[PDB]
């Protein structure tokens, strides 16, 4: 219950699209406590995305219902909507679409899906397409509150420090244009017989990034969660993913603790483990003292029904 | 106990480097299993290096020792080894690098600088890097087994269907250039006054992936194992794993239900949370079924020192 | 601006018709320019005075102007302002510079910037008539058959951007992260060619004279270059035949030569006859001075 | 293989003079070629026979081969064999012809192909002696000081490989996922040009002839020209004055031209005094035949 109130009062402020976004070790439960918010925000009527960055598509075996990259209405709410991420079929897609184009040649065409399906299937393609579905997220509306099952850290957001060394870059492009553009005329006179576009395309990024990391580093319209356990590697992870997003300026007005034992235990076994969990929850008020925490229990049953969903919504809320 | 057998099996043929690789949901302790798989290793007399593209660092919390980018033994242990990654710091080194070529210039070593700092904190780099050293370590020997603990999926591995595209891709630029190298040299008479390296390049990343993807598909070098826990997230995820995996040809030998709870159980909380990892038991014992499965049990301590990696170690072996 | 060139072999005289003609038209109040691609410098020993590659006035005439291209000079004139230019990066300059020195030593530069000040003539005004000294042919106008070979390949880089466009967007969002420039200029010469050609292969304003001797030699080449600018459609208003031997002469020697010169006269009456032909003596004196240049003008005005 | 090479102002005789010592040469057993990248086709209309690109011989001599520069024609040939080796991609043929076609109508092919044929025969043999027409000035041989520049820009290339090489792989590994060609190109060409340098800069192998007329125009300019292969460090070892007015001559007119040839005569005496003299006189009858061929040919030996 103890989050409800903090939600409420980032509701309000900077009115516009809200943006609350989970982070934690795997497992931690950051998927489930997002589904659970995007519940919770969508019983009163609120119109609430959850996007999802996740390939092995947690929020499908959730929920229970399939989701494609377009937002998708989940559990009969007619204001909850899920964005699941596939690269793959999009590439597909793109395929269709660049095949289209490339009838008058073959040669070209081929040559150049060749290229693409080297990208798709490059190392990078899973984060960089995150990264793009989320800029986009950053600069869409039509969405009233926005949760972000992306798994964020200070090391898949160091992309936040890139317009500066775009900046820096830019200038060095401007210095070399100024430097170039007097020979090749000369050259174009005595011998006769990209750069705008590589500015404007860096330019624009630079305002994307910028206009991104203003909104995230704002409270009133971003709220980072971290979601954590009762074990040391969650904790001392959690802090040092903590520090990098304080690095990068970033309010994190909740800390919930998840996967507790409840109080009332038995047999030795839950007993010893709670006695441990209770000294990792000194550990974390400790730590973590300074930022509200909030508590959800581990479940009897396994958390995957909506009713588990709304349960977890009224614990948290 | 039941996955030794198999391990030792897996030792003796094809004599050179073993791989070994832990794959499965967040939590679900492949980290763990690694670790004790590699201290189980270590015991009897034989080269073991863990590596981890964790930029979380989790190995540095289970073993408590810091390990840097090069290879650091750990723990008193002559024979152990770790490979943590860190692109950041590897990025500072590369960046000394480059200003003590760039002297003579510093505006082309600004330049250049700038693109490697945008390069650094572009969204592909930690799962690239994170290929870069997976084939350092599979064209490597002077280690007796290698233990992976980059999490991989079908997903991740996607890499390793490259080398068909790039051949059609080199073959379209072989033709090219059989069709350019006549007009060029016209052009060179008529009016006087790369293909061949990216053709290298090209061909000797083909050479690398292929001999990578025939070594992770020949067993007797290669062990895939998925690690689970009884929840149906983790258990359809990695049947799906497992079906991308087989896509590749890739032999699983094992799979390792972890964090069970102990058959003696009182108070009502584990009597229902035990009896639903029996349903989901029954449900890996049939998806699974026609793989080993192991079981390790929820232990009462956290799971961190080396002792209770060694207690692991011998639950499982 | 009404344009006059000359052409023939070499000697044959069209360089001296050329400054000729500048008297001439220089002589009514006329603002006329005589250019010279001339490497040579005819221009300079004809009229005894210097000139620069920025139009001279000429012989005590406030109206009379001739233009002489030094390519060499105009490179390193360039170089200093470069240097001022990009001192960061300093290695860069050097690399440019050498480009730049390389370029200008090349075969090429000659003729393409003869071209260059062609064009800017071609394109300028100001001037009421432009003599052009540069020596045309058939071959050495070529470049004017290009517009339409530049629309081809212009198509040819519009299809190919439309087949790009799509799959680098693409390719953007999947790995996140000049044609125009090279149609503008492609265009923008075309437009300047298409000019020039129409003004040339226009009457009322451009006017090309061939200058013939009475030799077999520059009969039958003019006749060929005349078949060239007739295959750009250009008109041809005049022949002049130069160096004629005058029809007093008593040695036997002179006799032989104007005999053959009579042959190759009605050489030209037939095959040069359908256009007007305009005949200047072989001048005692060495054609050098105004005196001998208004001398000419005279003769063919 | 031995080089001689005329020059001088346009007419003056020097594609005259090369066919003379073409014959001359061709006379006692010896293979000779004179190679000409006349567009006009001087030697077409001397000779009276056709040549193509690939060396022809000439009036019943086994011994005596001219080589006549059509760069049209080369291209147009060449455009054959492109489109039967790029059927797919069908559309990259019409663009790199198109390509073709562009460049070879460029102001810059006539003097840059003279150049690749003129390099093509320095770098030659099979060919006891070669006679080039082609025109040369030091304006012309201005390729000659290059390979210096090259130097300079290809170190500068090199300087550039070392700093890039390390960036470029730290990328790759950052980011996965020329030069020796260049320098290949760039070093091969300074070779040629400065072996051909070299012979042109060596007697006993190369002699420049200069050809003028007893008039200030041609002197001056032979005279610069001259000071100009002096720069690049030839050999002239010949002057030859042509179109000399014969000592008989009677009527007034040829009394007084050659009373200011014989001025002209003084001048040359005195500016090309240092070197040997040769002089051919005006013919009756014009030079075509290889009558007046051989004429000249033992006038001049
Ligand atoms: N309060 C809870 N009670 C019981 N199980 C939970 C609770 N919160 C999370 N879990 C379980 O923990 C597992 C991991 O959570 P999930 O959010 O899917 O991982 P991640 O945060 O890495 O996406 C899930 O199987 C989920 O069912
Ligand atoms: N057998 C076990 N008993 C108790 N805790 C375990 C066991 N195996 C794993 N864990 C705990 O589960 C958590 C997640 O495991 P870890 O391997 O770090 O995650 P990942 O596999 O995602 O790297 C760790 O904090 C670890 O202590
Ligand atoms: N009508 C003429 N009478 C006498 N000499 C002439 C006459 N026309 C030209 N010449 C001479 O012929 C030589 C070459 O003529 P020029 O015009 O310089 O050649 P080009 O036309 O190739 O530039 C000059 O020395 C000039 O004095
Ligand atoms: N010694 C000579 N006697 C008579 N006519 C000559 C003599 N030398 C050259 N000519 C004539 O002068 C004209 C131009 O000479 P040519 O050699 O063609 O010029 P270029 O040397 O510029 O090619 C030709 O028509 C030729 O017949
Ligand atoms: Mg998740
Ligand atoms: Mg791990
Ligand atoms: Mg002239
Ligand atoms: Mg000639
Ligand atoms: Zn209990
Ligand atoms: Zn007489």
């Amino acid at each position: 219950n103890s989050l409800r109130g903090i939600t409420e009062k980032k509701l309000e402020k900077k009115d516009g699209t809200k943006y609350i976004m989970f982070g934690g070790k795997g497992g931690v439960g950051k998927t489930t406590m997002s589904a659970a918010t995007g519940v919770y925000l969508a019983e009163k009527g609120l119109k609430v995305v959850i996007v999802s960055t996740d390939p092995a598509h947690s929020l499908r075996d959730i929920f229970e219902q399939e989701f494609g990259h377009e937002p998708t209405k989940v559990k009969g709410y007619d204001n909850l909507y899920v964005v699941e991420i596939d690269p793959q079929k999009a590439m597909e897609e793109y395929k269709e679409k660049l095949k289209a184009q490339i009838e008058e040649n073959p040669f070209l065409g081929e040559m150049l899906e060749d290229q693409l399906e080297m990208a798709a299937l490059s190392p990078g393609t899973d984060e960089s397409a995150a990264f793009d579905v989320f800029l986009k997220y950053m600069d869409s509306n039509e969405f009233d509150v926005v949760i972000f099952d992306t798994a964020p850290t200070g090391h898949t957001l160091r992309f936040l420090g890139m317009p500066e060394v775009m900046d820096k870059y830019m200038t060095k492009l401007i210095k070399l244009r100024k430097q170039m553009s007097g020979f090749m005329k000369m050259m174009k006179k005595l011998l006769p017989f990209d750069y705008d576009k590589m500015l404007e395309e860096l330019e624009k990024m630079k305002e994307r990034i910028v206009r991104a990391r203003n909104i995230l580093s704002d409270p009133e319209r971003t709220a980072f969660r971290l979601v954590v356990i009762p074990e040391e590697m969650s904790i001392l992870e959690s802090e040092r993913a903590m520090k990098a997003l304080q690095k990068y300026g970033i309010p994190i007005d909740a800390v919930i603790v998840n996967q507790l034992i409840p109080e009332d235990v038995q047999c030795d076994f839950c007993r010893a483990r709670r006695e441990l969990q209770l000294k990792r929850l000194e550990m974390i008020k400790e730590k973590f003292g300074d930022k509200v925490i909030a508590y959800v229990p581990l479940l009897r049953t396994e958390a995957k029904g909506i009713e588990t969903l709304k349960q977890i919504a009224k614990i948290l809320y």
